[PDB]
DNA sequence: CCGACGGCGCATCAGC
DNA sequence: GCTGATGCGC
DNA sequence: GTCGG
């Protein structure tokens, strides 16, 4: 907060771009716009001002005038106003639920919590699960919750595999003071990038997480990407804590460090990562940093053995996880 | 003035 | 069934 | 919507 009143409209804006107009660039546009602006350590006085920031642009800038001088822009009231607008973003807000399901259930009349409630008939597996738990899915985990959590993955998963090693990766890695989810990386001996790779591995430690209860609900599954629900276990006569979306990403052991850097995030962060290495020469993925240029062939992975030597490849100062959201 | 925008997993559907 | 696309997601 | 060619 600072700018918070810029950020928020701008989130807005962005928000609307990408559940209504389905204008995916301009939602990007808007996003890294508030993200820059948000650690932007003074208290903007205008337009111009801003532009300075990369990725603010001339648009942007008139928007940021019209809003500090009225605390408010038309364009965002006027949308406000619109009621296929306002059920686009209201669906939107359920998991599973995005632009196009939203334009077409709009269509079919379904359009509040009510129309959905007795119609869950029409949704899917993902969406029924996000519809449960519409309201749990918008609260902040704090840390102090976060920890407990971890520790619960990381014990139940020493039981499954002592070799097994899991890290607790995203805002939480960035040391937040709350999350909005729990991300988990982990990695096990037996699958490296040339593996005879095991499915069983990450089955066998959802299977555990849910045998302990930790684990209620499942978004999906493949053999290296689980996304589901969890939530931690309530005192005796103490009432529960609200349901959590945890995702757990298996990586080749071998492509941790390229691993970990992906999943720490943010996806601001990243986003300007992986691009400012495509300008570089260089293709980063989760798995591996490779050599790209000219003809837009990539090659062979370069070597790493840290974050650090894929920060060297790009030519970027260290960048400790305090300092990635953006 | 204009092409490009990070890179990829899992679900679902149609084509065959 | 498989392959490719599209949705929605991290 | 912006950026960079
Ligand atoms: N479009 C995205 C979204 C996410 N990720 C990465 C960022 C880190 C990791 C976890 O993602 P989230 O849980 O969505 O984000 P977060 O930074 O952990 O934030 P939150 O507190 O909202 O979970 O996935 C990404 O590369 N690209
Ligand atoms: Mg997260
Ligand atoms: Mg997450
Ligand atoms: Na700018
Ligand atoms: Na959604």
């Amino acid at each position: 907060t600072l700018n918070g009143g810029i950020t928020d409209m701008l989130t807005e804006l962005a928000n609307f771009e990408k559940n209504v107009s389905q204008a995916i660039h301009k939602y990007n546009a808007y996003r890294k716009a508030a993200s820059v602006i948000a650690k932007y350590p003074h208290k903007i006085k205008s337009g111009a001002e801003a532009k300075k920031l990369p990725g603010v642009g001339t648009k942007i800038a008139e928007k940021i005038d019209e809003f500090l001088a009225t605390g408010k822009l038309r364009k965002l009231e006027k949308i406000r106003q619109d009621d296929t607008s306002s059920s686009i973003n209201f669906l939107t807000r359920v998991s599973g639920i995005g632009p196009s399901a939203a334009r077409k259930f709009v269509d079919e009349g379904i359009k509040t919590l009510e129309d959905l409630r007795k119609n869950e008939d029409k949704l899917n597996h993902h969406q029924r699960i996000g519809l449960k738990y519409f309201g749990d899915f918008e609260k902040r985990i704090p840390r102090e919750e976060m920890l407990q959590m971890q520790d619960i993955v990381l014990n139940e998963v020493k039981k499954v595999d002592s070799e097994y090693i899991a890290t607790v990766c995203g805002s939480f890695r960035r040391g937040a003071e709350s999350s909005g989810d729990m991300d988990v990386l982990l990695t096990h001996p037996s699958f490296t990038s040339e593996s005879t790779k095991q499915p069983k591995l990450l089955h066998q430690v959802v299977e555990q997480l849910q045998k302990v209860h930790f684990i209620t609900d499942t978004l999906s599954k493949g053999e290296t990407k689980f996304m589901g629900v969890c939530q931690l276990p309530s005192k005796n006569d103490e009432k529960e804590y609200p349901h959590r979306r945890i995702d757990i990403r298996l990586i080749p052991k071998d492509q941790y460090y390229c691993g970990v850097l992906y999943f720490t995030g943010s996806d601001i962060f990243n986003k300007n990562m992986r691009a400012h290495a495509l300008e570089k020469g260089f293709t980063i993925n989760e798995y591996t940093i490779r050599p790209l240029g000219v003809t837009g062939v990539a090659g062979e992975p370069l070597p790493v053995d840290s974050e650090k030597d894929i920060f060297d490849y790009i030519q970027w100062k260290y960048r400790e996880p305090k300092d990635r959201s953006e």
